[PDB]
């Protein structure tokens, strides 16, 4: 299940967060221990189906941040840019 | 089959927003498309079960979003919204 993020949507959120984000990649594990880290802030993630993780982004100041996928809190993907826009 | 999820669920009237739609999409052939209130736009299979498309422009309001293959609808309809902006 370790590898690289193939896509994610949306690529941004307003500062208050609370936006669903889908992240695709080689995630296959059955165990419910996936999480997503936005600028190191962790939120739980759910495996919708093989290769598809869903999470609701956390609140964060405007700016660009790293978005990573972890399993048992261990980073298992590359970092991709996620943007918090002032809006 | 059925759409398992999709994101984002909305767009501004001008459209031009990337939308990922997940489900039982396995086909190898490059003939997937997405229908927004009957407006068709091409879609690409990023990887099994994952389709990417860029939504069309549309007047404010709720519309149906469906997945098709070879121009024939193969999924249920899910709500997609164009917000005033």
């Amino acid at each position: 299940s370790s590898g690289m993020v193939t896509d994610y949507s949306p690529e941004w959120s307003y500062p208050e967060g609370g936006v669903k984000v889908l992240i695709t990649g080689p995630w296959q594990e059955a165990s419910n221990n996936y999480s997503c880290l936005f600028d190191q802030i962790s939120v739980p993630a759910s495996l919708i189906q093989p290769g598809v993780l869903r999470c609701y982004c956390p609140a964060h100041d405007t700016g660009l941040v790293t978005l990573q996928v972890a399993f048992n809190n261990q980073i298992i993907s590359n970092s991709v840019v996620f943007e918090y826009k002032s809006g």
